[PDB]
């Protein structure tokens, strides 16, 4: 099988249970609300609720964020099959993940990528699905660099036969002209900074209110 | 050997040199800065950076954040070692790092945190060392809530004799009486919110303003 698209749970090898607490907090959530917006991924998404705001843009179109730092494509795909989009009916699900799937060639990320979209499809019907491109990482040149733009390349064009699926390049020229990116943007050279997230933020703002 | 000091650099799995990035970066601000106050450990020194606000309490301190996400003690041991601590003289190091170390005992992760203060002692003499309590974890009682204490004993018995080695307990009572952490608090059970590094903040500042 594709290891990306066979959906699992990220074992618990700690032993203080955190990741399986997050998701049960998260299903409880889509019990208890009726989002207009879901969002789900890596930390890219779960770290936008604080270290962007968040509630100057997302907040008002009623959004649940479901981001978990370290998540892989099959972990995302694990926790939409196995509570996550429950009682609810959101009009868009916003999908960023990928950058973690450490192992996988980038055709696989993508087959997990599709698969994702199309579980989405599944059991949200009327939702349109829109996919962030993956953002390149590292302060130099790299071979995730590449990675990450061929999986953007292959869900793009996946994407392109798909209505209500959209595919967003959120990135807005991280890699300078040296190769380099500064750590003013990404502190870390995967994570963002509250710098980084604003342009990327407002992209993607820009596209929900467009679909909404 | 005990693995909690025995100096390693983290090593890449990944492909794009983050780790040792931050480490250089960390590197060329000793060589340009001169700080009276380091902070080195794991991610919770790190994101008090950006998600505490570090601005208005640590800032006018001057000093630097070395903290990594995902470090354990002998990775902190090692930056200490290769090149962080050099062409500065600081009046106090700030240590907490422990919780990510998986896998050792809590008398193994007692003796990295004291190879730590050792080091510091050895390398800048002249600078007294805060030594911050591991925090709890998880959303319900679990092992490694009860390792983090044990190690907290640990710690706090090595360094009471030691007039310049400060532990401090900077957890307001994060575990609440019935056994849960607020994701409020700790939105993974981790690591901190905005308003968890409140109360560390305030304690660690006004320690930090006794000493200083």
């Amino acid at each position: 099988e594709n290891p990306a698209s066979k959906p699992t749970p990220v074992q618990d090898v700690q032993g203080d249970g955190k990741w399986m607490s997050l998701h049960h907090r998260f299903v409880a959530d889509s019990k208890d609300k009726e989002p207009e917006v879901v969002f789900i991924g890596d930390s890219l998404v779960q770290l936008m609720h604080q270290c962007e705001i968040w509630r100057e843009l997302f907040s008002p179109l009623h959004a649940l964020n479901f981001g978990i730092g370290g998540d892989s494509t099959q972990h995302v795909l694990w926790r939409l099959e196995n509570g996550e989009l429950e009682h609810i009916r959101p009009k868009i699900v916003v999908v960023w993940v990928g950058t973690n799937n450490h192992g996988h060639t980038a055709e696989q990320v993508t087959g997990g990528i599709k698969a994702i979209v199309q579980l989405v499809n599944e059991r949200q019907p009327q939702a349109r699905v829109v996919v962030l491109g993956l953002l390149p990482r590292g302060q130099h040149p790299n071979p995730l660099r590449e990675k990450n733009r061929r999986v953007n390349e292959l869900v793009r064009a996946a994407l392109a036969g798909h209505p209500r699926a959209h595919f967003l390049d959120a990135d807005p020229g991280f890699v300078h002209s040296d190769g380099t990116i500064s750590h003013h943007d990404m502190y870390d050279y995967l994570h963002l900074s509250r710098l980084g997230y604003t342009p990327v933020c407002r992209a993607l703002h820009s596209l929900l209110l467009r679909l909404l």
